[PDB]
């Protein structure tokens, strides 16, 4: 792989397990994975260690689309090693770029996902006390964003 991207939220266990797992598939589909490092991460500690929220997991199998995923927080040689780092919500991206100044390599362009919607939805929100229907918005928000960056990154 000489392309990478990074998919970020603070737990790790709704959104960036899903936007990670959409995109995997878009570029498997299209015979191009063996092109792309494809990775998601949290900002914080709170859920190092676990596996997507369920309610996830129940959303990705109606679409079947598999995920698998333990989850990890981001590091200081993520900045250095991928090319993209692709976060949910404004909170993801002032603190992602907070860890990017404690670094010197900074090679990732840092932006949030949305902003790669044709619909411009441009926040992609926790659901985490939310129920179904927020998971397949963020299931299709995902979908609309991956197809958008893979078609073509700013």
């Amino acid at each position: 792989a000489t392309k990478s991207v990074l998919f970020v939220c603070l737990g790790n266990i709704c959104r960036s397990p899903i936007a990670e797992a959409v995109f995997r598939k878009l570029v498997t589909d299209q015979n191009i994975s063996e092109n792309w490092r494809v990775d998601s991460a949290a900002t914080s500690g709170y859920e190092i260690g676990n596996p997507p929220d369920y309610r996830g997991q129940s959303c990705m199998k109606r679409h079947g689309i598999p995920m698998s995923h333990v989850a990890r927080q981001i590091t200081k040689e993520d900045f250095a090693t991928f090319d993209y780092i692709l976060c949910m919500d404004e909170s993801n991206l002032r603190d992602l770029n907070r860890k990017s100044n404690q670094v010197k390599t900074c090679k990732a362009k840092i932006e949030l996902l949305g902003s790669y919607d044709p619909q411009k939805q441009l926040i992609i929100e926790d659901p985490y006390y939310g129920n179904d229907s927020d998971f397949e918005t963020v299931y299709q928000q995902c979908v609309r964003c991956c197809r958008a960056f893979l078609e073509k990154a700013h």
